[PDB]
């Protein structure tokens, strides 16, 4: 219906599907990478693989 993207459960669901799609197992890390990237999952892929 209308959950809170904050919780790492949803993991930004779709957004997660993307960072996950690039071979990321750190789900919680995707949700957050997405929150800090405002949707720029690609920008998140490069940064996420970086360190955080």
């Amino acid at each position: 219906g209308s959950p809170e993207f904050q919780n790492p459960e949803v993991r930004f669901q779709q957004q997660l599907e993307q960072l996950s799609a690039m071979g990321f197992l750190n789900r919680e890390a995707n949700l957050q990478a997405l929150i800090a990237t405002g949707g720029d999952i690609n920008a998140a892929i490069e940064r996420l693989l970086g360190s955080s």
